[PDB]
């Protein structure tokens, strides 16, 4: 989408994986979808260094809506859980230096059963723009036909455009097409700043493995489509929650940087370990995700429960991720000719190699003819940055 | 098995899950199956508080053997990896106040293809006894019949008894039988101090869940046979490795206590986080696992992706574990009538409840009319101890 937005992958926070559709503010007030939850996340995004690390967008997912449109046929915030309305939340969010995202559905109902946008694309689009919305996530539930799906996504895109407000446009179009026909990614790209390809993440190693395996299986279809203004969305970061070991958290953060993924944390910023915080705020790994070249990485090799992924970066640098998929035993040795990395460009005639994950270690100069030797933890990843150099 | 051992579930360290069959001492001397590995672990079990918490058996799994028996038809330790031999390793482990476990196979080869004990049961028993072995893990690979399986486990049991040495006998008899015919646990217990029921654990949450689901499915058949001298073995603790979140580690420690499981760590005692070490050395939770009554706990209920498990303890106490199997979202609220717990006696007329996991805190006095409300982390467990006021 040539709206001049999302020139790097969008970064921020989205409630869905951690808070889902909790409407019980009486018995579960700390986890219920309310203006107070968003306001509290906003303060913490500022005070706990998230904004400074680049997490800019505070996003509302499903279950923000009143059950019905007003007398004027516009969407309304739930009166009990959002008594001060979207506009005042927007002012609060903007006052802290952040941008607000919100959710809607191309079809007749949101996936949770709240009012769909079909019949109202232009008024809804104008509603968000009046409210001061800076991002829309646009879901595909309750859509009759491929034709409606496509028409709706295309329509809402132009509708948002017509408003003349800068609004990142995040689409689930490809994901709702797979049951019927292969998506056309050149079409999707024209209309959307990023697009969900695969099933919702959850707080599990199984869910990470399943997203990586679908991505590497489908990479010829989707990798070359991605670039400034248009990204593949493999769903939220779940680092800081309950289901992933340290090694599995390092693997998500490493591979979301490789894949030029939007980085939407879905966690509780009020209750997050220092270790999870340091990984999500890791300046050098964010710098790989946010690399201005904006070319998505890929799986170079697979076999013997090892994977090697790489991503080309600005300035003849490469990011390299080595994953140990063996879920038994101890750290496994992997050796590779540095000549096989970065299409033989990265270390010609030499590279300087820095390990970034699991820990930051300068490894030194590797001649084009050198071998790189690593030890990789079970379900973990070693992330390396290869800098092309003349020295040595 | 009435040999006077395993009066509480056996606690120790076993190499298999973390170190496996690493024979490469040239490129990986730190992590290969060698006497240096066992001596490092023995030293740390003393120095790092493991023996004090009750971890007592330092156990060798498969891949310790020379490829062939000796001239005199005996099992030998690989001459390069175990140069001082097992008897001398046993002497060293004994000098630290610990006990030594070793591994053999009832069939023709071990699972990793080293010498089997079929045909050599009496000699193998006497060799282990002579070496000063305090525990045998006896695997079931390369065994052509159920008749040979049964006769081998029974035969090695009697042959160990005949040596005169107190040796804990850990069997894999049920595991190898179950594909073909339902084991008779009353009989297995007559021959075995503990018995593997199910597929090898690995360093994953999928593994843990599969072991718990198998145990709750089979509980009618296995829970009542367990008791002082004879335990269900759901396989090694993998806390301190790579695959489990903090909440999944808590679930393993909590449910291995509820299940009166043997507690065999398979980790690297040289490289273990302080949080993993405090969970494994948790005095209150080990005291549940090690309860002298020795009555295995059981699943009380399942539904809404929650499990409630409970275990009867000495002196009118109960342990209760609440598992959140929902792998999405946040801490989920669960409430149960305290009258539904411990067969209606735990909190009649009242009980004092202490949370032990994931953190210790006194919750206070609950009356027989009360409901216990808890928030449980996804893939986590809340472990409670209930003390009756009488
Ligand atoms: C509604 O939809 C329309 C349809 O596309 C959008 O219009 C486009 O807006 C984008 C983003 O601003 C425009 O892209 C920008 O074009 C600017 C001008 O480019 C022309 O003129 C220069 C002279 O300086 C020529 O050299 C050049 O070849 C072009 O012909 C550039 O200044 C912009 O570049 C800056 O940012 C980009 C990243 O976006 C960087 O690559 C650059 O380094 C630089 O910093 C940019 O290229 C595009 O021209 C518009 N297209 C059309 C058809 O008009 C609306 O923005 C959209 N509105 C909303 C609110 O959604
Ligand atoms: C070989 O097999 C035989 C037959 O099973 C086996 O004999 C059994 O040994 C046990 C334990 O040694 C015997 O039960 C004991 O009886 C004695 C004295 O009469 C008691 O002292 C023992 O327990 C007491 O002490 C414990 C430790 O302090 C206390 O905790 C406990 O409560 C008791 O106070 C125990 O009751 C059992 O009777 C015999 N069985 C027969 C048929 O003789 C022998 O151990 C096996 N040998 C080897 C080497 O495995
Ligand atoms: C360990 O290996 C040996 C040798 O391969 C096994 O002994 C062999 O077992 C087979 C299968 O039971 C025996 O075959 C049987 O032979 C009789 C004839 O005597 C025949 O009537 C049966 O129908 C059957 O074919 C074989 O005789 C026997 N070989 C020897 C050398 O005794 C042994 O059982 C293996 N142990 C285990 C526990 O698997
Ligand atoms: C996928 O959709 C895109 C964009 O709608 C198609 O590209 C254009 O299609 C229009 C209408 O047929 C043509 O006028 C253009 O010449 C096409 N190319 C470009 C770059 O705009 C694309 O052809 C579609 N089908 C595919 C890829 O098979
Ligand atoms: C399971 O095995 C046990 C022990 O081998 C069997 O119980 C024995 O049965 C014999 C014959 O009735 C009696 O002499 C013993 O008194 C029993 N021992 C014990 C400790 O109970 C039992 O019969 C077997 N059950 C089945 C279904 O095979
Ligand atoms: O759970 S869903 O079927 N998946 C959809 C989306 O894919 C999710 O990301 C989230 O936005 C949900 C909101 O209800 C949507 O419903
Ligand atoms: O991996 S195995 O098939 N499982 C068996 C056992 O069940 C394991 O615990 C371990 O002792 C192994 C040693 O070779 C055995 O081989
Ligand atoms: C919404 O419902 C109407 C009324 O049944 C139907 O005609 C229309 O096709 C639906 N829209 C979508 C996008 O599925």
């Amino acid at each position: 989408l040539d709206n001049g937005l999302a020139r790097t992958p969008t970064m921020g926070w989205l409630h869905w994986e951690r808070f889902m559709c909790n409407l019980d503010c009486q018995e579960e007030p700390d986890s219920c979808i309310s203006e107070k939850l968003f306001m509290e996340m906003a303060e913490l995004m500022v005070s706990e260094g998230w904004k400074d690390a680049g997490y800019e967008y505070l996003c509302i997912d499903d279950c923000w809506m009143a059950p019905q449109r007003d007398s004027e046929g516009r969407l309304q915030a739930d009166p009990q859980r959002f008594p001060h309305g979207i506009r005042q939340l927007a002012n609060y969010v903007h006052s802290k230096g952040l941008k607000l995202g919100i959710y809607a559905d191309v079809g007749n109902k949101t996936c949770a059963g709240f009012p769909g946008s079909f019949g109202y694309y232009d008024i809804d689009a104008q509603t968000f723009a009046d409210w001061g919305v800076d991002l829309l996530k646009f879901d595909g539930c309750y859509c009759d036909s491929l034709e409606n799906l496509a028409d709706g996504y295309k329509h809402m895109s132009l509708a948002l455009n017509r408003t003349g407000r800068s609004i990142v446009y995040s689409c689930e179009w490809p994901l709702y097409m797979w049951p019927f026909q292969k998506p056309n990614y050149t079409e999707i790209r024209q209309y959307c700043n990023h697009w969900r390809n695969f099933a919702d993440i959850d707080d599990s190693w199984k869910s990470i493995k399943s997203i990586l395996d679908w991505t590497s299986f489908n990479q010829e279809r989707i990798v070359d489509v991605a670039g400034p203004g248009g990204w593949n969305d493999p769903d939220m970061l779940v680092i800081g929650n309950f289901g992933l070991s340290w090694n599995q958290q390092v693997t998500q953060m490493a591979l979301w940087a490789i894949m030029a993924a939007p980085l939407f944390m879905s966690n509780d910023l009020r209750h997050i370990s220092p270790q999870a915080k340091a990984l999500l705020q890791d300046k050098d790994v964010i710098a790989i995700n946010q690399d201005p070249l904006g070319k998505q990485g890929y799986q170079l090799r697979q076999g013997d429960n090892f994977e090697v992924w790489e991503r080309p970066l600005s300035g003849l640098a490469w990011a390299v991720a080595m994953i140990n998929r063996q879920e038994i035993g101890g750290p496994r040795s992997y050796t590779i000719a540095v000549a096989s990395l970065g299409k033989g460009v990265a270390c010609n005639p030499a590279c300087f190699i820095t390990q970034l994950l699991p820990v930051k270690r300068k490894l030194g100069f590797y001649e084009w003819t050198s071998r790189l030797r690593s030890h990789i933890n079970p379900t973990g990843t070693v992330l390396l940055q290869l800098e092309n150099t003349m020295q040595m």
